[PDB]
Order: structure tokens, then sequence, then C-alpha cells
């Protein structure tokens, strides 16, 4: 289940990837 | 400019869907 | 309800800091 | 200077606390 954010921002988006590439690297750590 | 981003948790989707929206907001404040 | 955090980035603390101000704005408009 | 947060919602600060304890682990890993 895929879900599009579209967004007009550099910034905004920026955010959105460094919080989602930390967030897999949590699932990483645990198995 | 134009990123979309497709996340596949409906947890972190959330976060950045209710932070694009807040976001989005201040745009129309500024100005 | 009202907890603290000790961190001494400008740079991340900003970010949440911006997410705390455009999180009470949405209480103003409700919706 | 540490800059503290006063979030008045544990969900909240539950992201922010999540991102800071996340983002700190990306430090022990450098490139």
């Amino acid at each position: 289940e895929s879900f599009g954010l579209g967004i007009r921002g550099r910034e905004r988006f920026e955010m959105f990837r460094e919080l989602n590439e930390a967030l897999e690297l949590k699932d990483a750590q645990a198995g």
C-alpha cells in the first residue's frame, strides 16, 4: 500500500526524505 | 521543483501528511 | 500535558520548534 | 546553548523525540 505525496517544496520534501531514511535504519537495527 | 514521496507507511506518511498541510497554511499567512 | 526535551541543536530544535508553533495555529482554525 | 521544548502533546513530543534520538544514531555511523 503506497501513497503518493505530491509537494511543491524542496525543503519540505527534504525533511520527509531524511525522516524516511532514518526510520528505515531503525528497522535494520531491530532485525 | 516538485518532488513526489512514495512512502509505504501509514504512520510515517501520516506525519509527513500533517506536516505538509500545516506547512501550506504558513505560506498563506505570508505575503 | 507538558513534556520537556533537552536538545542542543539549533537547526534540529528549530525544526521541531516550527512544528509546535504551526501545530498551535491549526487549533485556531479547527479543520 | 541548549534549547528546551515545551510541547502540550504526548504524540507530538514522541515525533520530535524519536527524530532527535533517531538523528543522533546517524552520527554514530558517519560517512
